[PDB]
């Protein structure tokens, strides 16, 4: 019924602090992110079990902070957690959900945490994901780029100066990275686009949990291809630290991925 999105260092966590009570909430058509924490084969576990929905993800180095999480209604078939065998055993941090039509990407990748880490495996990364955006345009089919990154418009949370690119300063590449995928035209902000929080108040913040607090950004875009560019129904956003019945980032519009 929407898509979830929602970082955590022990998805454990989240069902701790409500998540699970979110995505029975709305049997949400995928939710990405978090982290499993758990194995790869203990999680499925009925323990898990919510409203009625499928476990599909991956898991690398697990007991250090991997686990790609995606759950989905129906059972698709790609289900990929990295391109690098032994490198995917431990990313953790790269899986796709397709089969023969709509495929999307769930990459979760904590910035604020790590740092100059991820300037280097992202770049990496950086490379290749210019060369995927552009083997996404060969693609005549849709897709859905949903993953946690340092990307911030920048003219929507001027508010958390801050960190509103990565850290206390700013990051150069970053004006070109948001400008040279959106100014593409092609990728749509439904987070920014559908929901303005440029005139917004901001309750006490604390931890990294003020950058999520409506006030900054703590690494969630939610990416749409110029397929439904122009069918959001609705995007609703974090304004409350994730401990109780908070909101994760949500959006209503298109649901359910069929194969």
């Amino acid at each position: 019924m929407r898509i979830i999105s929602v970082n955590v260092n022990g998805i454990q966590t989240a069902v701790e602090r409500g998540l699970l009570s979110w995505l029975q909430a709305q049997n949400a058509d995928v939710i990405c992110l978090q982290d499993t924490r758990a194995s790869a084969f203990e999680l499925d576990d009925p323990a898990y079990q919510l409203d009625g929905y499928f476990l599909y993800a991956c898991e690398a180095e697990v007991p250090a902070q991997g686990g790609v999480a995606l759950y989905s209604r129906l059972q698709p078939k790609a289900v990929i957690t990295g391109l690098g065998f032994e490198t995917a055993d431990r990313y953790g941090r790269y899986l796709q959900a397709d089969f023969d039509k709509v495929s999307i990407a769930t990459l979760l990748l904590p910035s604020g945490q790590n740092g100059d880490e991820d300037l280097n495996q992202k770049f990496k990364l950086m490379d290749d994901f210019a060369r995927y955006l552009d083997k996404q345009r060969r693609k005549r089919r849709e897709y859905i780029y949903c993953g946690s990154l340092y990307v911030a418009q920048q003219k929507l949370d001027i508010k958390n100066w801050r960190d509103s690119q990565q850290s206390p300063g700013f990051l150069a590449p970053e004006r070109a990275w948001m400008d040279e995928i959106v100014g593409n035209m092609g990728y749509v902000d439904a987070l920014r686009e559908v929901s303005r929080e440029g005139d917004q108040y901001s309750w006490w913040p604390d931890n990294e949990q003020a950058e999520m607090l409506n006030l900054g950004w703590r690494f969630d875009y939610q990416l749409l291809t110029p397929g439904l560019r122009r069918f959001v129904r609705s995007a609703r956003l974090p304004r409350q630290p994730r401990f109780s019945q908070h909101a994760p980032l949500i959006v209503d519009y298109d649901w359910t991925l069929t194969i």
